């Protein structure tokens, strides 16, 4: 043979075994995958269809305002990571009874970015975006900035609404008391109609509150809003607002609107990782080879088997470690990098013909 | 579904890692259970089956003296560590010549418990007890104090002996001479005529000398014991005894009696961990699965594969590992956690109906 | 039973420990076996038909003498190490166009030993040697010494050649610049004529020269040998040549005569661990159960396949290290500790009936 069917200092050679040297406990983590621990944005849908029924921009900006709220209000006392997405990984929901349908695949590993997109059933709403988290490890505590532009399209009123998620901090985490705090700032933008939604999750610094105000084209408050993002939102009068002034209530304003209040989780939360009535249901057999319910990662660990969970944990990545580094020689299923088309900020738009059972060339994660 | 089909700081989760973080070598180990290493107790039956033939209370608490004595006398040149018994391992010997029938459940792995039972052929005797190896780590040795109380009850003479063995202590462990000793202090009770014999076994402070005296219940020493625990055990007149006052013989008092010597080991003993003519038969088809001598760890040591019993080490021991944690959402077979119906301390009292071969749902060891 | 079926401090056995640990990485590894890297040797085996058909033993000499720096030419730019060989491990190469066929066993892994044998196609000439890489580590370098007589017989001429290959160093491993430098002094003995040839492979102490001379019995130069190991070597009169007096060409003395020069690599070198087009050959289905084309740990390398080979490297040396302890209770199969038939020391003659493809009990190694 003329050549080879292939082709090709100890310091050099030793920031490569530091570089390779990654895995990941199983303990900390909690029997969902991200993809599911951001399904719950969904939970309150209900306020969705609420806003697209209302004749007034502003009464659809504090639905909007209250779903944003509603959908980070899940977080509470839920101490334990969602399972790091695999490469390729999805996870798709259809609940009937509450109107949507959403899929979301796992986009990037790195950075891990996860993408969603989520359609009303009956053609009223369409919601997609991509969050980012990156982590910050800071004093006794950790930090988690969910990057990336939240969508909400408000199918019959040829609107859509854009903001941002706030900071999600785990507070006392080396040798203390685990309990999770939200913080940040949060801007929703009718770009129809000018209106724009300021929201201060404030910090512990008073614990969980958040308050802001809801304003127009020309800048002016039309609402202020209050109350805390594990409890309740409220809109009362702007005038009236001003006119008042593991760390451990509301004070309901004289005419107050309660906009939207936390659901009270079942009693089986306290046991099974302090989840959500609508959490619980996030894990028939049309479903895709790439759905994180098929994941024996996820899996394993939800019939309580601990430790199978762990090495099929060590299994799927080692796989993923594996085929990565076979590619040096990847193609994104439903979502393409398309900019934002309200904002343009590079989001991941969705591709489409998912809902169609015909399909190939999905990749093999597990 | 409603909820789930299972239930549930990083250094509250580093306290169990180190918890969790436990293995064994075997190199130190010998090819025998802890349960065969306690069946050496029957290797001088024979003064048992003379201790029930005399009609003399003090000529039968010789023999029981001189048996206790030459129970704990093969551990010399045996710096071999047993294989601790997995939780729920057995062992049975039933010698046809000597005269009795023995069987040993390892009835406890947290404190490392161990139970037997062993009853004579010609129902001349029954043999129990208990005994907990407390390893204690000291200077440059090891102890390993046999907690529990040994059971021997004359049947014909409607009789019973209880004792305790003395401690092993293990010398030179770190960069050193190893040489087993056995010290500490022995008292055996009749408690049919109240006759008590004291043994008091010297430590290296003379190295394995043995002194000690037989009274009866007004407290008059009517024989006087002496010897090596190493070599032999004389009972001389009291009057006579009194009158006489790898570190490396007895000095035979005038007017003694030879009650028991060592049996000398053969040929095969220096080169094979020193085993003893009676040590060596303790390793057909119709045992029952958790006989040790179907523990492959054990038995894989035994046809010199080593490497191949290492990992079946650690194989057996990540099984019980892993079955001990399945159990917290144990049954003892064959004992039952009953007070020792002579003395009152927590011993473990033979169930019964061993000896017959229909027995069914024994734990799967290995 | 009477015995048994089989015969047997911390820091005793932590000796053992330490002296069991013993592993090695795949990535400084190229793949070839030392067996194939010393194939090499046959590169330019036409200076050795050259050599046998000039009736001059001086024009001889100076082939021999291009012949033994051309065999260690290619070692240049080659940073990577060979597959050290497994013992048994064997490689056969047939040039049908070169005129040459020879074998290669690795006759003992400690010390690593490797032990060939070549002949001519019509019968020219016989080379065969060993070899024994003595790696020693200093400052921030490393050299590597090949102990062992190699030995030329020139069948025609009825004489053989005897000489030692140069020290091989690697320098700047630790955190800089790898590049491969030989020196040392080679002495080659025409045990016939009694021609000796002196080589001094200068150091970088000017950097790759290699000068030298050749001189009868009577101790006088009859020829100036000076030149590169890596680019040629030239043969110019002595009485001209003493009247001329990753650190980065030579100068033609009037009336020098070119004896060899080196031959190009080809395009896909520098992409393919720097090979020959020589080398590229080394690696049909009538070979013996021990030729490295077999081994999976060199095959598996070879396929790009990075990670299966490394696992097999393990698995391979994981088997020589556990077949290498059940044999304390080896045979080598193409060579025998004979003595060098010219100057003496302990080599390793060909035992013969290699190409006779009768053979059984040949060990497997993998
Ligand atoms: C302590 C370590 C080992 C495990 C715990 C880390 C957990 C609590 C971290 C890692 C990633 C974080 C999440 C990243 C993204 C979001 C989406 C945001 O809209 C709500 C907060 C939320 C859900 C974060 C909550 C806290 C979080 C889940
Ligand atoms: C050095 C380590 C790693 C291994 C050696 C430890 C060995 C020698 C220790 C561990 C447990 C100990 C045994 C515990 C129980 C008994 C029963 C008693 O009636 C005689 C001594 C004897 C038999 C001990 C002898 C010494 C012993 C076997
Ligand atoms: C840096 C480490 C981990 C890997 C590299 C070590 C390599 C370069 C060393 C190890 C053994 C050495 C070889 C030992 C034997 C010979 C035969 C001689 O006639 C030419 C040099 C040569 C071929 C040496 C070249 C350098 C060498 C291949």
């Amino acid at each position: 043979r003329t050549s080879l069917p292939s082709p090709m200092s100890i310091l050099r050679k030793c920031i490569g075994m530091e570089l390779s040297k990654i895995t990941m406990p199983v303990i900390f983590n909690e029997p969902l995958s991200f993809l599911q621990r951001l399904t719950e944005y969904m939970e309150h849908t209900y306020l969705i269809h609420k806003a697209s029924s209302l004749s007034d921009p502003v009464e659809r900006m504090q639905c909007v305002a209250a779903f944003a709220v509603s959908a980070v209000a899940s977080q509470w006392e839920r101490t334990g990571k969602p399972f790091n997405p695999l490469l390729g990984e999805t996870y798709e929901l259809v609940r009937d009874d509450l109107g949507f349908r959403l899929i979301s695949e796992q986009v990037s590993h790195h950075p891990p970015i996860s993408a969603f997109h989520a359609e009303g059933l009956n053609n009223d709403f369409i919601f997609h975006g991509s969050i980012y988290p990156k982590l910050k490890f800071w004093g006794k505590s950790v930090e988690a900035e969910p990057k990336g532009t939240i969508t909400l399209e408000l199918l019959e009123h040829n609107e859509a609404y854009t903001w941002t998620n706030p900071t999600c901090c785990v507070h006392n985490i080396i040798v203390g008391k685990l309990w999770i705090e939200q913080y940040g700032n949060v801007e929703i933008i009718n770009h129809k109609t000018g209106d724009k939604c300021v929201l201060n999750f404030k910090p512990c610094g008073e614990l969980h509150k958040v308050e802001g105000y809801i304003q127009d084209k020309s800048k002016k408050k039309l609402c202020a809003l209050y109350g805390k993002w594990t409890e309740c939102l409220y809109s009362v009068d702007p005038a009236t607002f001003d006119a008042y002034k593991v760390p451990d209530s509301v004070f309901i304003i004289p005419g107050s609107v309660l906009l939207w209040r936390i659901a009270p989780r079942p009693p089986n939360s306290a046991q099974m990782y302090n989840f959500t009535s609508f959490a619980m249901v996030l894990n028939e057999s049309v479903i895709p080879k790439t759905d994180c319910r098929l994941r024996p990662d996820i899996r394993a660990m939800e019939n309580g088997e601990i430790d199978q969970a762990s090495e099929e944990k060590k299994r799927l990545e080692e796989k993923q470690r594996a085929a990565r580094k076979n590619r040096s020689k990847w193609k994104t299923r439903w979502f393409h990098q398309g900019p934002n088309p309200y904002n343009g900020a590079q989001d991941w738009i969705y591709s489409g013909s998912y809902w169609d059972r015909n399909y190939f060339n999905l990749p093999d994660i597990y």
